[PDB]
Parts: C-alpha cells; structure tokens; sequence
C-alpha cells in the first residue's frame, strides 16, 4: 500500500527520532514518493502525526479489549491494564514524540485532538473504575478525575522509566497500582 | 568564573532558541571565552547542557529546601512538593530546551546515563519525605526506594501529559492524586 505505507514510515522515524527530528522530507526519502501525496488525505505533518495517533490509540484500545478477558474482576483489570501498557508496542511508544509536539504545537486551534484523542486515552479507565461502581469493588464519585489521574500517573511511570529492566517497571507498576486502588476504597 | 560565564550565557541562548539551535560558537563569543576552554570545561554541547541540568537541580533543591518549611507534616511536605513540580514547570523556561535534548538522546547510553543520577537527586526529595513519614507514623512503608520512584515518575506523569487543561483544574487534580497515594500507604 501507500498511503499506508508512508504512515509506517512515519510511525517508525517518530518514534525513532522525534517529532521535529523527522521532517516532511525525510518520510517521502525512505517511504518513496513526493510532495503531492501529503494532500488530500495527509494535510499538514502535525496531521499525518495526529493521523497516526489515532491508529495506534486505537490498535492498543482494541489489543487490550482482546486481552481484559484475562482479568476476572475490574481491580484486576486495572492492574493489568497498567501492565500491559508496558509492554504493547502500541500508543505508548509514541509519548516522547507526543511531548515534544505538544510543546511546539499547542498553538493552533486543531488542542482539538489532543482532547479528542485525551478520551479515547482515559476512557479505558472510566469504564473500569465506572463498571468498579456497578460491582461495589469501590466507590468513587469522581469517575472522570480518578480515570485522568490514573492514565497520566501511569503514562509518566511507563515513560519516564523506559531506560532500565522491564521487570522493574513490571513490580514497580504493581507496586503503584495497589497503592492507588488501595487508595479509593 | 569564565566557566559560570559559559553555563550562564549558554543557559539564556538554549532558552531563547532551544538546544538543537544553540551552537558551541554562539556560546563561545557570547561568553567571551574560547573553543578550546569550553572542550576543556564541557568538551561538548551535550555536556555542557547536563552540567546545566546540575546545576539548575541544585538550585530546585535550595529552594525546597527552604520552601518545605511551609510544612510541617511530611503528609504536607508530599502534597506541596507535588503541587510546586506542577505549578514551577508550567512557566519554566528551560523546559522546551529539557524536551528537546530528553527527545534526543534518550537512545544513547552515555547521556541516559548520566541524565538518570540526576532524576534520582529529584527522587530522593520522596525518599526523605517517606523515611521522615516512617520515623514519624505518618505512615510505614518497607520499600521506601520503590514508592519514591513511583511518586515521582507518577508526578511527574500528572505534569507532562496534563497540559490540555486549566491550570486550577491540573492542580486540583494533582491534590487529588496526592490524596489517593497517601491514602493507598495506611
């Protein structure tokens, strides 16, 4: 394919590089093709990377439907959930360049994404705190900020600890989601 | 001295135009010093901006180190350190020059490296906190290392990828956070 084609390369030098790092024409260099192609579909580079965004979001959403099976009751859901964000090569891969972009993009009026997109990214833990609500594991009334906490907590956990042994990141992981669920109750 | 002139000059230069964009010349002159005497002090870009990092780290811990009196439980000392890592970072200014060098070296093994001594000095602020919270029944916990680093990175988490909101909203949702962790301790 092309056009996804030029979004797998994309996706690669992002997440290799960084967001600035790859630029327009670095893409067309390996993904082969020109100018034009970045048009109708593909708008801006902040819209081939918001484009991107999306895929991946959702590829891990629907990886982690496909696997909460595993997980019997929502506190371990939550557990898991968190563990598995480690471990996808999915979304999270991505942060680093999420950051530096939102830095230098947060200007333009299309922080419509970045709160689009912010729902797709906290509502895997608004349905497991919500469905925690409807099976009394816990009782929180502020659904929607604890899913907030919990996403960005956890995101910063996987990210900010991505330079050392990934059964650290396993325990300390677990470590920190006893303590939250722990902290609910 | 023509050493902290470098880190100065060179410190305003990576806020005014970033750190892919300041080069060694523009530091060198700026500063009035020389080529060689930045290799011998930094011998290079990336160093020299570590060796920022240092010092303006130190400066952070001076400043809590005096600000934390405001608290006198370590209960408190959590909530406000968390609180100020929130409300300092949102107008710091050498944070755009942080991101961009972070996004950009943390694949080599030589600056991670040293870039991790130096979130550990940021995380042994919760390893105080929790020590002193031990010795005081504020709380007992048996891995105090590892709950640093989760609060921390956590934090820091909260921080990063918050921005999309009103600054009293980002704070209340850090005070409620603070709230949950030390409550998950008892």
């Amino acid at each position: 394919n092309l056009k996804d084609k030029i979004l797998g390369v994309a996706k690669e030098l992002f997440i290799k590089n960084g967001y600035n790092a790859t630029t327009t024409g670095e893409i067309v260099k390996l993904s082969e093709s020109s100018k034009g192609n970045l048009y109708y579909h593909f708008k801006t580079k902040e819209n081939l990377f918001l484009e991107i965004l999306n895929i991946e979001e959702s590829k891990w959403q629907e990886q982690w439907k496909k696997e909460q099976i595993k997980a019997k009751t929502n506190r371990e859901k939550f557990y898991l959930y968190n563990e598995l964000s480690l471990t996808t090569e999915y979304y999270y891969p991505l942060q680093n360049a999420i950051i530096e972009f939102y830095t230098e993009y947060y200007k333009t009026n299309s922080n419509e994404k970045m709160n689009k997109l912010e729902n797709k990214y906290i509502d895997a833990y608004h349905v497991i705190f919500k469905e925690g609500n409807l099976n009394g594991e816990w009782s929180i009334n502020d659904v929607n900020a604890v899913s907030k906490i919990a996403a960005n907590a956890v995101n910063g956990i996987v990210t900010f600890t991505h330079e050392q042994n990934i059964n650290e990141r396993i325990k300390l992981m677990n470590k920190f989601s006893q303590i939250f669920l722990n902290g609910l109750s």
